[PDB]
């Protein structure tokens, strides 16, 4: 079944450069959040360019809420790590906040109002999962 | 063959749908949607209403919608003249008072509210999609 016009989003997602956006409708720890976007075939957020980055801003200006994001540290010894396995690269931010080894799964990332901090990966919070767009 | 909607917009079923990037009063609102050759927002099932308590369920932002009325003796109507469907949702808030520039509703953490026109509050556009 070859598409005759295949969007470059699925419905509910938003669209934005090269990528497609889908914002949770609440939270769940990060764990979970993976999972859901893992799910559908997608990832969870990856900001990688200033593009992604000023999409994101502009999104997430509408709320107060955490948005947790592919990005974590095992734990101190470790360093940042995307899901896809490659570093986190210091042009467009930098995480804020503490890591601990006393966190069971980790330390992972959310961005919250512009910034982005680090955080107990067990807690709750909203997410976002991506994937390339149809183009 | 074109995108379904423009980039930044929340494709969803027939239509497309935009935050406003501005909080405004009702008409300014109105007319910003109209800039983008879209309208105010217009719930016509409780999948719409589902699908936008969805969409902004991390926001404490009140969104007007295309709901209106002069004053308590008039029932609401949506902008383009048609009523409010029975059974989608109960109208809250400032309900029995009557102002200048009449009663406009908005949506804001999983309830629709009556509010005074002139007051502001960021907005929900939508148009049809390109299918």
């Amino acid at each position: 079944r070859v598409a005759n016009c295949s969007a470059p989003c699925p419905q509910d997602w938003i669209w934005h450069g090269e990528n497609c956006y889908l914002f949770s409708s609440g939270s769940f720890n990060w764990e979970k959040s993976q999972e859901k976007c893992l799910s559908l075939d997608a990832k969870l957020l990856k900001i990688n360019s200033t593009a992604d980055l000023d999409f994101i801003q502009q999104a997430i200006s509408y709320s107060s809420f955490p948005f947790w994001m592919g990005l974590s540290r095992r734990n101190p010894s470790y360093p940042w790590l995307w899901e896809d396995g490659s570093p986190l690269m210091p042009h467009l931010f930098r995480v804020r906040g503490a890591v601990s080894q006393t966190y069971p799964s980790g330390t992972c990332a959310y961005i919250q109002r512009g910034a982005v901090y680090a955080e107990n990966c067990i807690l709750a919070a909203f997410s976002i999962c991506q994937k390339k767009a149809n183009l």
